[PDB]
């Protein structure tokens, strides 16, 4: 069985996670630059000051992608490189724009389709200081829309695949709910407000795209949402209901508004006044505001009722069944275990629920303890190859067999990189990086994926 010729595959990265050169060519700080200077926030006390030095080694990264035979490449734009201070009235940075324009043109020359994420968490710090970023409704919406417009104008004739936001669930929960990610806020209200404003900022950017650029540039625009596949801990009504509630707090609170036109029932009932209400005009704007369903997924979880964390929807999630059996192979992060079947079930679920072509914008695995391995051992990344073997198979079945409309798959990540609060200790690349020399060494998983997609995409 083979995926249609139109299917695209490749790898994904995020600007702050790989670029480095934090103040080069006019770039000003993002909230993540600030966050990494706060003690105790990053596990290994690192930052994205250097990362994989991909801002400078952008050419090398493109050659690497080409050598892998990818059909596409997903990367994000550092907002503070394009508009350093971020605002609609702030000075635009020609050098930053040119950098990305040149990168995209190299991708075009190499025949690699660019998938561009406008926002992958690096909000310009000036906006946070000016009005609290996403916390301010009208300022955040106008500035993001202006930023999106500038991006469409600057790269739109070469880019036909846009992603507004990368995981608003993470942006809101981790950044404003428990303070684990930048800007490190902790509140039972801000996460819901930030989420609301992002849904609106997203919708404004999409309407702008469709109305002023889509016809001439012939592209599409969507949002990337994260979601694991969730399975009831047992077959009791409490567990089944808890699973549905968990899906709402993770995915439904974003997908139902954007694809169906309203916030789901449970969360509104639970959060009450803390969950903002869309006005009739906002609902209209938001409903149907995504051309394709961008999905980032990594594992499967068992769900039980009785959780005490409101950010999770008052449920308990884990990878340990009632009989003690684990879902799958352990990775470097406790919550993430290998479970291919869940990927297949999730793809079908999403296609049926939201009726938009699915693009898996992220899927990968961090080999447990790989950071301690020398390059010659790290390249034999057995567990990562097994993960991709299981997940690509789930993908093949979902489309060709089950009938789920899935049109893209991007592996996270092209390179080992800065894994946010975990620092550099968690390795997700199909390519090993020696941070002391910046030398790139392909791991065996890279050979597996190149070979698998070559053999499973119609010629
Ligand atoms: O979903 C994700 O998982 C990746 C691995 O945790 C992380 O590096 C990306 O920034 C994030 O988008």
């Amino acid at each position: 069985a083979k995926l249609p010729k139109s299917f695209v595959w490749g790898y994904a990265t995020a600007a702050y996670q790989i670029e480095g050169s934090p103040d080069k060519d006019g770039r000003e700080p993002s909230i993540w630059d600030t966050f990494c200077k706060a003690p105790g926030k990053i596990a290994d006390g690192s930052s994205g000051d250097v990362a994989t030095d991909s801002y400078n080694r952008w050419r090398e990264d493109v050659q690497l992608l080409k050598s892998y035979g990818v059909k596409a490449y997903r990367f994000s734009l550092s907002w503070s490189r394009i508009i350093p201070k971020g605002g609609r009235s702030d000075p635009v940075n020609g050098a930053g724009i040119k950098h990305y324009r040149t990168l995209i043109e190299e991708l075009v020359k190499e025949g690699i389709t660019p998938f561009v994420t406008l926002y992958h968490w690096d909000l310009p710090q000036a906006l946070d200081d000016r009005y609290g970023g996403w916390l301010n409704k009208e300022e955040a919406i106008q500035d993001f829309t202006n930023y999106a417009k500038l991006c469409f104008e600057s790269f739109g004739d070469l880019v036909q695949n846009w992603i507004t936001f990368n995981e608003p669930w993470v942006i809101s929960v981790m950044g404003y709910g428990n303070g684990i990610f930048a800007p490190g806020h902790v509140s039972n209200t801000e996460p819901w407000i930030v989420s609301h404003h992002i849904i609106l900022a997203h919708a404004h950017a999409v309407k702008l795209y469709r109305d002023e650029f889509k016809e001439k540039q012939g592209g599409q625009i969507g949002i990337t949402l994260d979601s694991h596949w969730l399975i009831p801990y047992d077959d009791t009504d409490a567990s089944k209901e808890a699973t549905l509630r968990a899906m709402e707090f993770k995915l439904g609170r974003f997908a139902n508004p954007i694809y169906k036109g309203e916030y789901p029932p449970r969360i509104k009932k639970i959060l009450g006044d803390r969950l903002p209400e869309f006005t009739p005009e906002e609902i209209e704007l938001v409903k149907g505001s995504s051309d394709f369903f961008g999905l980032n997924t990594y594992t499967t979880h068992l769900v039980q009722d009785g959780g005490s964390d409101e950010l999770a929807g008052f449920v308990k999630t884990g990878h340990t069944r009632a009989d003690g059996t684990q879902l799958g192979t352990q990775s470097d992060m406790g919550w993430l275990q290998t479970y291919g079947p869940g990927f297949r079930w999730l793809l079908n679920y999403l296609w049926k629920a939201y009726d938009k072509p699915v693009y898996v914008t992220e899927n990968g695995f961090p080999v447990k303890g790989e950071n301690d391995l020398p390059v010659e051992q790290a390249v034999d990344d057995t567990d990562r190859q097994a993960y991709y073997r299981d997940y690509t198979e789930a993908l093949l079945q979902a489309v060709t067999e089950d009938g789920a409309d899935v049109r893209g798959y991007f592996g996270w990540s092209l390179l080992d990189n800065f894994e946010w609060a975990e620092g550099y200790k968690v390795r997700f690349g199909v390519t090993h990086v020696d941070y002391e020399t910046q030398k790139r060494t392909p791991k065996k998983s890279a050979e597996f994926l190149s070979r698998w997609f070559k053999e499973h995409i119609e010629e």
